[PDB]
């Protein structure tokens, strides 16, 4: 029985990795994720220049999940590029680098510099088209013309296989249109579904207050709140992008939740809120728990059940 | 201390009502909702002609909420209009009638016949712009040009105060645009936030199967999954539509959940999934619970705290 995968010309011990943004902003965080049992890791979404992000409190967690408006705090592209070029031990596991420029121009400037490092070292680009937490900057992937422009310009400037981090959609016509946009771009080899469910609002009854300071308390939701939304978008894109990989993200706390993602079509399975709350020991637990489910069902590999969710009638 | 309030030139005993679609399809249902301790009721969204709806199983509930793809099954507008005109006891509580035509023309046809009964009896119109479950008919209010056309045509045909059932939005630009569209129409006097979070997907691990039959398992989500999204929308619209009422719907299971909706800005509070699961006895419990929270905090009235959610700095 086996959790190994081979995709995008890399080998993975298992499908689990962090979700972008969680346990991946500093050199310390990246070494920690590397030292963990995860199959891979992804760096914090970066901008050309360092950012402090939004004021605190900007993340909070609860039984059912998390709310965040971090504001894209990061050490800047130069640092994550250096990590990829000089510091990361690729003998341990594959590295993804998340880029989240605030304009098409900033993304193109970054990917131009990334390309030689991707060629040399095999770092993989995840292009973030879904941040929901920087004031005055709606999600790029909710404007399909903007999305197309970003992908055209990035494809042209980068010229190498990459993937995209997508927001959740909630309308079949939006699935149809977004997947069709993506399918215009052959270099988009993977689609990560989903970013946080945007602009929710958690309120504390005792204090009568919102629980995060930025944006009058509005922030992206993760965790148990979003699992069926996540599974829906995984499956929607799995069905609509038969020539691409889909990576699942949203609501993973157990091997069973990972199993659902995989049934829905996920290749890699990313872990955000639960990893933030539990720490990197979660990866051994998720591995054991997925293996257990597979043993009980007689499944020997992930491809025996990936995308094999049954519909009724 | 009593929870009674006045809104829309009607008196209500308390702010509680069913969510449209739940316990409101048949004469029996509507008599039961009338007999309950809810402050008001709303009928099942109706079409000009009767509809059987989508195939079964089409609703399923779980500890964290529900998924449904009912497909607008209803007895037909003639039945709901006759209920409003001839059967409902207005001495017990106000009645809202929900219309959900599948085209602008269908909605106009219904509201032209509703108008005289609204003038005579005081039944209130809730225009449903957010059904996520009829194949090929995406949510009207996710197309702002379409939403504008519907609201121009209904306002012209109806000529009387009405309200609108909105989908959840997840992007600040969408809140800004949607509220500005609503604010173009002075006859829109209430905004109900939210309909189900569209097109989620629940999968059962043991069977490896989706749990509802229509649309390959995709359906709208209600219940605990959606409370922070519902609160966000209620507050977003409460902030942006200062001359309209906001009715809250989504994730209400307790008096505390109702207290948060009201803090976010809700005037009425609708109960879907929890009502479907618990039955109409839920209304006495919610009232007892909300009163108890009010007492412990020293609130005498709902107005003292409606919309008075605190932000940080
Ligand atoms: C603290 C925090 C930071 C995040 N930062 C990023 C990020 O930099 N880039 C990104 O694509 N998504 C980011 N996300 C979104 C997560 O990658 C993930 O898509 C989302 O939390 C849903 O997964 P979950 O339910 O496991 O939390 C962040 C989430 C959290 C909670
Ligand atoms: C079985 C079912 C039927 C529904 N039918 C309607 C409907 O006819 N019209 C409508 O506007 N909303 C309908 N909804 C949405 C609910 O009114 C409500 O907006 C949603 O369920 C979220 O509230 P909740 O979290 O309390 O369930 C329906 C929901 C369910 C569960
Ligand atoms: O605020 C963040 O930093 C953040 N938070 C999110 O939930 N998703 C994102 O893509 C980002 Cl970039
Ligand atoms: O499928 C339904 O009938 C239904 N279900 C919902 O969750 N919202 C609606 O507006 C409708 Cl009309």
């Amino acid at each position: 029985m086996c959790l190994k995968l081979n995709l995008l010309d890399h080998v993975f011990a298992n499908p689990f990795m962090n979700a972008a943004g969680v346990l991946c902003s500093t050199e310390e965080d990246l070494r920690c994720m590397t030292a963990s049992s995860s199959g891979a890791l992804v760096s914090k979404s970066c901008t050309s220049a360092p950012r402090d992000g939004n004021p605190e409190p900007r993340y909070m967690a609860f039984p059912l999940g998390s709310i965040n408006s971090m504001g894209l705090p990061n050490l800047g592209f130069d640092f994550y590029l250096k990590y990829a070029s000089d510091l990361h031990d690729y003998s341990k596991k594959p590295l993804f680098l998340s880029i989240s420029g605030l304009s098409v121009e900033e993304n193109v400037a970054m990917v131009r510099r990334l390309a030689p490092v991707a060629q040399e070292k095999g770092v993989l680009l995840e292009l973030n088209l879904s941040c929901p937490n920087v004031p005055g900057k709606p999600q790029v992937a909710y404007d399909f013309e903007a999305m197309r422009t970003y992908l055209q310009q990035v494809s042209l400037a980068y010229g190498l296989p990459f993937g995209v981090k997508m927001p959740p959609y909630f309308d079949i016509a939006h699935f149809d249109t977004a997947a069709a946009v993506l399918n215009e771009f052959p270099l988009v080899k993977f689609v990560t579904c989903v970013n946080s469910v945007g602009n929710g609002l958690v309120i504390d009854a005792e204090s009568e207050s919102v629980v995060i300071k930025p944006k009058q308390g509005f922030g992206g939701l993760g965790g148990k709140y979003i699992l069926p939304t996540a599974l829906a978008n995984v499956n929607a894109f799995y069905r609509r992008c038969p020539d691409k990989l889909v990576f699942g993200c949203g609501g993973v706390y157990s091997g069973e939740d990972a199993f659902l993602h995989i049934l829905a079509g996920a290749s890699m399975v990313q872990v955000g809120t639960a990893l933030q709350e539990e720490g990197p020991g979660i990866f051994t637990r998720l591995e054991d728990e997925l293996l257990e489910i597979m043993a009980r069902k007689g499944y020997r590999t992930l491809e025996e059940f990936r995308g094999r969710v049954k519909t009724i009638e």
